[PDB]
């Protein structure tokens, strides 16, 4: 048990070990900067916020932990440390959680090829541990000066990248509502404008509309809602724009990819590992340096437990936490 510190910043609290000095605001649960004096470099420190406030926020620590503690990819956000200023079970009441320090967040050709590619990459491994994102946005792709890229879980309107069929509020979409999400963050990059900047889900999904067209009777076959169904198709038909047209001046293999992507039908839209393998990521494509997670236990997911149980299972997480080399 290492000797902890004291300190208010921002109206919050932070007593976290002396290995971190330096702790500065970065976003406000709260984040700060720091600096790490065992490993000699820059931190990202969370400190959660009531993280046992309801059962809402006791299950939503645990599965927090326990996403982190899984990710080790070098474009998701790992765990470098987590720890608690209490001593027992009954003084647990905080949990911080500590990461590489990117610096920025997302918001040149060559340069989209490889944030693009990154986050793909991240996508592939997250997706291989049956993991959906849900929320890829430009504040949530954390770079560095090096313009290495993090995915991570942190204004700017998390509707602008959903996926129509989120909108539209279907309980059954896949992992590639977050493909929705990559074209839309690789669409801003090329032209330097939000592809979708809708005012609400009504307006979100007629801008979608614009540029994709209006559902074929294929993807219209596969809409049980009525209310879904006599509000789109209520719409003025509209036709596929020509991505050639709409993204004029980029590399046509971008357009490709992009076509690919940003289609209506989530069954026809590329997954992470065929979109690392378009031609467009020639000059970075590896299969043999895009590795997939281990085995990740979600089976928490569908219980219903109390405050206490999902707050010991948090505690038993922060014990049994073993730093990477
Ligand atoms: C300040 C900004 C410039 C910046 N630069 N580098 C970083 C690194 C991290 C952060 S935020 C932070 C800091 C420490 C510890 C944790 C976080 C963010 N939490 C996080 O990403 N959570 C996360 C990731 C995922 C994935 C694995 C799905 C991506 N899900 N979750 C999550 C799960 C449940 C509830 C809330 C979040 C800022 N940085
Ligand atoms: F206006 C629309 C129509 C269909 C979608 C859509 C895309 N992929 N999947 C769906 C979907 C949506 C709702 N219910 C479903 F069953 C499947 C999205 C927007």
């Amino acid at each position: 048990r290492p000797t902890f510190y004291r300190q208010e910043l921002n109206k919050t609290i932070w007593e976290v070990p002396e290995r971190y000095q330096n702790l500065s605001p970065v976003g406000s649960g709260s984040v700060c900067a720091a600096f790490d004096t065992k490993t000699g470099l820059r931190v990202a420190v969370k400190k959660l916020s009531r993280p046992f406030q309801s059962i809402i926020h006791a299950k939503r620590t645990y599965r927090e932990l326990r996403l982190l503690k899984h990710m080790k990819h070098e474009n998701v956000i790992g765990l470098l440390d987590v720890f608690t200023p209490a001593r027992s079970l009954e003084e647990f009441n905080d949990v911080y959680l500590v990461t590489h320090l990117m610096g920025a967040d997302l918001n040149t050709d060559d340069h989209v090829q490889f944030l693009i590619y990154q986050i793909l990459r991240g996508l592939k491994y997250i997706h291989s541990a049956d993991i959906i994102h849900r929320d890829l946005k430009p504040s949530n792709l954390a770079v560095n000066e090096d313009c290495e890229l993090k995915i991570l879980d942190f204004y700017v309107a998390t509707r602008w990248y959903r996926a129509p069929e989120i909108m539209l509020n279907w309980m059954h979409y896949n992992q590639t509502v977050d493909i929705w999400s990559v074209g839309c963050i690789m669409a801003e990059l090329l032209t330097g404008r939000t592809l979708f900047p809708g005012t609400d889900h009504i307006d979100q999904l007629k801008l979608i509309l614009r540029l994709v067209g209006t559902p074929g009777a294929e993807l219209l076959k596969k809409i049980s809602s009525e209310s879904a169904r006599n509000y789109i198709q209520s719409l003025t038909q509209m036709p596929k724009m020509n991505f050639a047209n709409v993204f004029i001046g980029a590399n046509p293999l971008a357009v490709d990819l992009l076509e690919k992507m940003l289609v209506l039908d989530s069954d026809k839209r590329i997954t992470a590992a065929q979109a690392l393998a378009h031609a467009y990521f020639a000059q970075y494509h590896d299969p043999d340096d895009e590795p997939v997670a281990d085995p990740y236990d979600q089976s928490f997911e569908s219980r219903d437990l109390l405050i206490d149980e999902w707050k010991s299972l948090t505690y038993d997480e922060v014990i049994s936490f073993v730093p990477p080399p």
